[PDB]
């Protein structure tokens, strides 16, 4: 049975309490549709009731204690998630949490503490002398205590932070004694500094300490895996031991997915390798693929889509996925994939053989940003799509990618998996028509488009080939009938 992810939330979902229970109650129609794990969004309290869940305020209240004045997260309290996460693994569905450890933003108060401004085009560059600054690093929970842990934060836990209180400036410091950590991207020289309070990872306490709750979040949600966030400011030998440590505690295989945010394969390669392969990333360059091919209007070359993204060399270390809460409209790295391409590209993640693929909450039910061109819902084109990979997609492959608008592959079909197979074609211009061999053990066969895009249907020859149709701008997926 084929694998299927899910992101289950978009940046612009309301603040309303009922996230947890609207993922309970949607446990049944996800199964149906063949999703087999989902990825929820930060559970833990952040700087305020309405933090998305990347400010991560304390990681050891999931919307239990009233703290940062409220006792929900924005999603609920931890035992509506508890629920959810109940009626979930009740449906053979997999639950995956997302895990910010590269920061700590709304501190409870602040400390003094000295420091130098860095270059922030090349933070190895100091370029000041000393200076006394006011940095909001003390954290010591007051609404939960010690409850589940002791561990208070203070400035020498982290690296440095980007606002002194006391002037009222937004610089980046690095706190005295500290140093950026190692491995982490190059870019601007380092980029362990990203924003709020950077943990340290040079500091043996911390480094326990962040292994230490790793253990306890899934166990006390009993999670089944991770996805890692903002992997390129943190140091990449860590993140390597903590998925070591955490496996190796719960004695689960914790399938886990790292979000390193480039463009540029080869900076991927290089985690993937520092990291010892211990783990997925998500495939940002076939995302950026898909937006060129979606806004270029039939003039991108097709054929491209083979080459230069994580799926083409690492086949079983990748997570493709269309667009996600980062590229959703109105965020920082916009670059939504246009409605009439979106059918196609995911085709191309749900129907292939290769990477491990991720359907996004707000291309099923829409975005709620602002913008007059948010994401419509589109669950009804995605729907067969879904059931063509839970149904069809099985066998041997064959890639045909010969034309510059009509690329297409097939699915043998899988003895295993009553009447499998399929023959998928995607254009970004005009329609036209490919013969394609689907395998000799399925001549004979009326195959019809499951997408309903095309009415007639193909009958597969005696030597195993078919010849399929595909219109203008549009996708087909023949299964048999
Ligand atoms: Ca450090
Ligand atoms: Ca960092
Ligand atoms: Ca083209
Ligand atoms: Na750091």
């Amino acid at each position: 049975l084929n694998g299927t992810l899910m992101q289950y939330f978009e940046w612009y979902m309301p603040n309303d309490g009922q996230h947890w229970k609207r993922l309970q109650n949607d446990s049944a129609y996800l199964a149906e549709h063949g999703i087999t794990a989902v990825w929820i969004p930060p559970a833990y309290k952040g700087t305020s009731q309405a933090d998305v869940g990347y400010g991560a305020y304390d990681l050891y209240d999931l919307g239990e204690f009233h703290q940062k004045g409220t006792v929900r997260t924005k999603y609920g309290t931890k035992g509506e998630l508890q629920s959810a996460i109940k009626s979930l693994h009740s449906r053979d569905i997999n639950v995956y949490g997302d895990v910010v450890i590269n920061h700590k933003g709304g501190a409870d108060a602040t400390e003094d503490v000295t420091a130098v401004e860095v270059d922030p085009a090349d933070r190895n560059r100091v370029i000041s002398g000393e200076v006394l600054i006011k940095a909001w690093t003390h954290f010591h929970f007051p609404g939960r205590g010690s409850t589940y842990s002791d561990f208070k934060w203070h400035w020498y836990h982290f690296d440095g932070t980007d606002w002194d209180e006391s002037r009222k400036l937004n610089r980046i410091y690095k706190f005295q004694g500290k140093a950026w950590d190692w491995e982490v991207s190059n870019e601007f020289g380092n980029y362990d500094y990203l924003m709020y309070a950077d943990i340290d990872y040079d500091h043996p306490d911390v480094v326990a300490e962040i292994k230490r709750w790793g253990t306890w979040y899934a166990n006390e949600l009993q999670l089944d895996g991770f996805r890692l966030d903002a992997v390129k400011h943190i140091k990449f030998s860590f993140l390597r031991d903590w998925v070591n440590h955490v496996r190796e505690k719960t004695g689960k295989e914790m399938f886990t997915v790292a979000e390193y945010w480039s463009y540029d394969l080869g900076a991927l390669e290089n985690y993937l390798n520092k990291t010892n392969f211990n783990h997925s990333v998500f495939d940002v360059p076939l995302h950026y693929q898909f937006h060129a091919a979606s806004t270029q209007g039939g003039g991108y070359d097709m054929r491209k889509l083979l080459n230069g993204t994580v799926v083409s060399k690492h086949p079983l270390k990748s997570v493709t996925f269309v667009d996600n809460h980062d590229t959703q409209p109105g965020q920082s790295l916009e670059s939504t994939v246009q409605t009439w391409f979106k059918p196609l590209a995911y085709a191309f993640i749900l129907t292939r053989e290769s990477g491990y693929p991720q359907v996004f909450y707000g291309d099923m039910y829409g975005t709620k940003g602002d913008s007059q061109r948010e994401i419509p819902a589109l669950k009804h084109k995605i729907e067969p799509i879904l059931k063509a990979r839970k149904q069809y997609a099985y066998g041997a492959q064959h890639d045909y990618f010969d034309h510059h608008d009509i690329v297409g592959w097939t699915r043998e079909g899988d003895s295993s998996v009553a009447n499998s197979g399929l023959a998928a074609l995607i254009t970004d211009g005009p329609g036209g028509a490919k013969r394609m061999y689907v395998g000799r053990q399925n001549a004979g066969e009326t195959w019809h488009d499951i997408t309903g895009n095309r009415s007639e249907p193909v009958v597969i020859n005696s030597e195993g080939w078919g010849e399929f149709h595909v219109n203008g701008g549009s996708v087909s997926i023949y299964v048999q009938r």
